[PDB]
């Protein structure tokens, strides 16, 4: 089997992407944040205390016929961004652009945290990590990539967001006509949950390429690129008047300016991050200061690949028994 599903901005910042979901019978379409930094898939519902929800579409089990009470199940998951939601669970069936997984866990949100609520474009996440990092408990959960795996053409599934404009997420086998040149292929660690990688080094603009490790995740949850501050700084250097800023919280730069392009390497193979698609846009409504597209992982722990980054590419997770991460240009 196979699935194709659209994935499209839900703003004109491209702060987060969302893909239609069918749950249950018949079906409830929601509209997830497809997320390869966690494993949980969770959604707003009919469960969800009433003053949290502001405009998202819930999932209501008890108007599905295949919904079954995950009897004693609970889930809890804290994000990278300090947000948080909570629940039970039920098992249902889950489709995505065709593909149908029986027996998916759906996480039904009892409590979710502001920013969630906030967001009503965002019915809740799907979560395309390892299963290591399903919350669920006392029984941790399948993601739907791993309950659909055995039955795909290939255990494989890729991301291709747009710049600005919908995108793709295919489940099961690799478009040959979505990208350019080749795939290049690279290792991943699962030791922490995440398709963990090693990026070859980065040049800035029109600069000499500095061959350089740097471990980071393809996180497609996460809005921005987060690399070490050397490399951070390096790059906003090359923006006149950029300056990092505490009260913001990271680099802005002027409006007025035109950004550089930055570079990463995937093996000996090398992707370019037009300057473009660094550009956040204002501060606040109507500033001059710009918020950067690229920032300092050093409060975080970890390098996070994320939508900026992975927007530039034609990504491939390959999740056959020794997992791999591929990326093309497009």
């Amino acid at each position: 089997s196979t699935g194709s599903a659209t994935t499209t901005p839900i703003d004109s910042l491209d702060d987060a992407y969302i893909t239609p979901v069918q749950i249950g019978t018949p079906a409830q379409t929601l509209n997830l944040d497809f997320d390869t930094g966690s494993s949980d898939l969770w959604v707003f519902s009919s469960e969800t205390t009433a003053s949290e929800v502001d405009g998202q579409t819930i999932y209501t089990p008890s108007k599905s016929t295949t919904a079954k009470l995950l009897s004693g199940a609970t889930w809890s998951i804290s994000y990278g961004d300090g947000s948080s939601s909570s629940g039970d669970v039920y098992t249902d069936t889950v489709s995505v652009g065709g593909l149908t997984v029986t027996g998916q866990a759906v996480e039904s949100a009892k409590k979710v945290s502001s920013s969630f609520t906030e967001d009503s474009t965002i019915d809740g996440l799907l979560g395309l990590a390892f299963s290591t990092l399903n919350t669920v408990s006392p029984t941790q959960q399948k993601t739907f990539f791993d309950n659909a795996k055995a039955s795909l053409d290939s255990p494989v599934f890729t991301a291709d967001l747009g710049y600005h404009a919908p995108g793709t997420y295919n489940f099961g086998f690799i478009d040959t006509t979505a990208y350019t040149g080749s795939i290049t292929y690279t290792a991943v660690s699962t030791k922490q949950g995440f398709w963990e990688w090693t990026s070859t080094g980065y040049a800035v603009g029109s600069g000499t390429f500095k061959s350089t490790s740097i471990d980071g995740i393809a996180d497609t949850g996460t809005t921005l690129l987060y690399l070490p501050a050397t490399v951070v700084s390096a790059y906003w250097a090359q923006v006149s008047g950029a300056k990092s800023s505490s009260s913001v919280g990271g680099y802005v730069f002027p409006c007025s300016a035109t950004l550089p392009s930055f570079t990463f390497g995937v093996g000996s193979a090398r992707i370019v991050i037009p300057g473009d698609y660094i550009d956040f846009g204002p501060i606040s409504t109507g500033s001059s200061s710009c918020f950067g597209g690229i920032q300092s992982s050093a409060g975080i722990g970890i390098n996070i690949f994320g939508d900026v980054a992975l927007k530039a590419a034609f990504v491939v997770f390959n999740g056959a028994t020794t997992p791999t991460l591929g990326f093309a240009s497009k």
